[PDB]
């Protein structure tokens, strides 16, 4: 099953940095929601969950197609919350009605990041949508009550390594659990994009409890909170390691969650030869905007 990369007709890089641009300025404009977070979390989540479908075996799910439209997927329990960030996109997907529904969720994601202090992430434009019976069934998303043999496993599936997968990882430092959403709750919140998840993990004093939705979680004094899958990334002496690397690297950090974003983002996809370089996006603040 090959999915070729095909660029909407006509467009370049200015094109997508507009879009990137009224993604940004909608970031800044609708700071209210989830009492002041902001939509950068949720979109980062809903790049994060659109691609994590994808199987290396047979190439199916992944952001290409852009299936996440489709009610089966957005109705995944895995998915509860997300279609807050489909709500956000809308407009944007109505100013600039030429851009694929995976591009401009993926982009979503990479405006976010950017937009919240993180690495610059690459990106390629060329997903193409893909019809209903494209999409994937619920249950490809992990679970989040396992330890780090079943983190480790799991994320196989995508092709990521040790690296990669604690590098990904580092994003829950932002936004927060919901319980009404996956059945965690706490942990403050945060909306800058920082090597914090790292430092919380190694410096916090944690205690296993039960929260109020009958779920396991380790929770502090300090009122942070961490899944158990967080957790595991602390007890496997190979993800420690890992861990302590990024808690003493900022810059480290940044590289490797860009690299480990992107590819992501473009599991699946076949790039032709003479397809367009990745773009980096100037940020609002870049563009004196
Ligand atoms: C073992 C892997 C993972 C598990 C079990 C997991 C699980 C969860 C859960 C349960 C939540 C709470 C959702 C809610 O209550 O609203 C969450 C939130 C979030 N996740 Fe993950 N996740 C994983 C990996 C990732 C990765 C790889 C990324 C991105 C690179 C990511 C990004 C986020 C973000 C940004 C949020 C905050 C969303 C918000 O504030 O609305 N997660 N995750
Ligand atoms: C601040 C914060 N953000 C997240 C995101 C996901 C998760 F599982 C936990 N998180 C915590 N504690």
């Amino acid at each position: 099953l090959v999915h070729v990369a095909s660029v909407e007709k006509g467009r370049s890089y200015e094109d997508f940095q507009k879009v990137y641009n009224a993604i940004a300025l909608k970031l800044r404009e609708d700071d209210e929601y989830d009492n002041y977070i902001g939509y950068g979390p949720v979109l980062v989540r809903l790049a994060w969950h659109i691609s994590g479908t994808w199987d290396k075996h047979d190439n199916t799910g992944g952001s290409y197609g852009g299936t996440y439209r489709f009610k089966k997927e957005f109705n995944d329990p895995s998915n509860a919350g997300l279609q807050n960030g489909f709500k956000f996109l809308e407009p944007i997907h109505k100013e600039f009605p030429w851009i694929s529904s995976g591009d401009l969720f993926s982009l979503g994601g990479v405006t976010a990041v950017q937009e919240m202090q993180g690495p610059k992430i690459p990106w390629r434009c060329g997903r193409v949508d893909t019809p209903e019976d494209t999409t994937p069934d619920n249950g490809r998303l992990p679970d989040a009550d396992k330890d780090a043999g079943y983190v480790r496993t799991f994320f196989q599936r995508l092709n990521m390594n040790d690296r990669e997968v604690v590098a990904l990882m580092g994003a829950h430092a932002l936004g927060k659990t919901h319980l009404k959403n996956s059945g965690y709750e706490g942990g403050g919140a945060n909306n800058v994009f920082t090597n914090e998840f790292y430092l919380n993990l190694l410096n916090e004093d944690w205690k296993l409890e039960k929260n109020d939705a009958n779920n396991e979680q380790w929770d502090s004094k300090s009122g942070y909170m961490m899944l158990p899958t967080d957790y595991s990334l602390i007890q496997d002496p190979k993800y420690l390691s890992i861990v302590k690397e990024y808690a003493n690297d900022q810059d480290k950090f940044f590289k490797d969650f860009s690299k480990a974003f992107e590819k992501l983002l473009e599991n699946g996809i076949t790039f032709p030869k003479d397809a367009p370089s990745p773009f980096i996006f100037k940020t609002l603040e870049e563009q004196g905007l």
